[PDB]
């Protein structure tokens, strides 16, 4: 077996910055990937920002153990413009940038020229299908999906997506990355939202289409939810929280690949507030307004 | 207004005893009733014995009062086997019987001509119309459905549903008694599912066919729910909890309804397990085996 060290992370969002601020704190070797020097030191900062937080809650009444375990973490982690001058020497890359197949692709095209033979290749994609990426390199027994989830350093779940090419070896290694995140690790086939999306956001919509046919109120619709279901959030307020610009995108893409079936038939109130910029939580307002 | 003080209880079921011992609790006199002594000797039994679990706890350190709570909680609840001779002077009628349209029609078109002038009638139906019984009677602005949710005297929602018939007074009153109760009223239209279990019972379909399509395992799907949605117990723990039978009465409801909709699709292995016994923890086994 090779143990996943040495991991390049591409894409300086939300997402990516997380995903190697895990990495680093577990750890690993990292290389967070991004366009500009800027765009990577704000990344980096948000990271710092992130763990110092984090560091004055574990280490409350210690301000020195918190400093050294935010400075050992962040040390760890290097910045780069362009991922191809350092997967050579990599042993893992987890990309977690725009949902474009063609930008994607494009990327995973050139990587695979320069990774070394055992490097692994992972998205973070939500609406697309691992496969679709993977046939993009000639590398697909060492390709899957590693899927993570929003706010990175607090969830713990990750699933592990396979594909008909990738091998168990592979697998494995990914499996076996997670839990050194100290994460729990899941599988599922490629199929379009894996799980946790492919459960959750179809409900999501049914939520939203139940208060648009008039049926009952957001409030008591998230208060229904939440004490006669057990959730954290009712649904609107978990829409307005995982941005209703994601969640329309990616029940278009289902919709698009699937027009005949009812489940991913648009709404016209998250249209709307899509198209008033209107993003939940990202901009002060979704759903619900905020402050 | 319409203040609800005596009511009375039809099912002597986990339904009926919980409603019956919550209002009792608040201090709402009540009359349980069922078709049989025994049956009902049973359901009060439970009901002590609920009062009691809880006396021993919060009571610990006066169980002088302790008991006295308990006795004046039992007290307070009257028992019968003849409906008709209750209602006379009654408030609220809330039923908790077998769901089935002729019973619960029968019942109801009766308790109409002997119930007092201002008694409002109540169904706790999961799997039918409310205003498919208010027709029943000729009562109908008195009709609503008052939806509760197992463990009774824990779950603090209720779901008031009022038909287009039911009245403005008597959703209020309905309202007013919920809160009464200690609970949490939200409303929704007369619409199949209401709302907790229109968005809940198709999700946990979802994650059947999800298994069934050979995409994952049940026990990763109830992690992946659990860790990545927050959710208090994975889909198949769930179903294993609410009733495998419960769950699959309700699906064959809304599926006859309209089989064209492809969210209520009988599953092969909900089916199968239905049919041989295996309806979840009140059985030993559903998904998962207990004890």
């Amino acid at each position: 077996k090779i143990i996943v060290k040495h991991v390049t992370v591409i894409g300086g969002g939300l997402m990516g910055a997380g995903i190697a601020q895990v990495a680093a704190a577990t750890g690993h070797t990292v290389v967070l990937v991004d366009q500009t020097e800027d765009i990577l030191a704000k990344s980096k900062k948000g990271i710092e920002e992130s763990l110092r937080k984090v560091a004055k809650k574990k280490f409350a009444e210690n301000p020195k153990a918190g400093d050294e375990c935010v400075e050992k973490t962040l040390s760890t982690i290097a910045t780069s413009t362009d991922a191809a001058s350092v997967v050579h020497s990599t042993d893992l890359v987890v990309e977690a940038i725009v949902e474009n197949l063609k930008v994607k692709n494009e990327l995973f095209k050139r990587l695979d020229k320069f990774a070394a033979e055992h490097t692994i290749f992972a998205s973070n994609t939500s609406s697309l299908q691992i496969t679709s990426i993977a046939n993009a390199t000639t590398r697909q027994d060492r390709f899957a999906g590693l899927h993570f989830f929003n706010p990175v350093p607090v969830m713990k779940l990750v699933e592990v997506i396979k594909t008909p090419m990738t091998s168990q070896k592979t697998f494995e290694s990914l499996v076996d990355f997670s839990k050194a995140l100290g994460k729990h690790p899941v599988s599922c086939k490629d199929t379009p939202g894996f799980i946790v999306n492919r459960l959750l956001v179809p409900y999501l919509m049914e939520a939203i289409r139940l208060y648009e046919r008039g049926d009952a109120s957001k409030e008591d619709i998230d208060t229904a939810m939440k004490l006669g279901a057990g959730y954290p959030m009712g649904p609107f307020e978990l829409l307005d929280y995982v941005g209703l610009d994601t969640t329309k995108f990616i029940v278009d893409g289902w919709h698009e690949m699937d027009a005949e079936n009812p489940l991913h038939q648009p709404s016209p109130s998250l249209n709307k507030l899509v198209a008033e910029n209107k993003f939940g939580k990202k901009t002060g307002e979704g759903f619900y307004k905020y402050k």
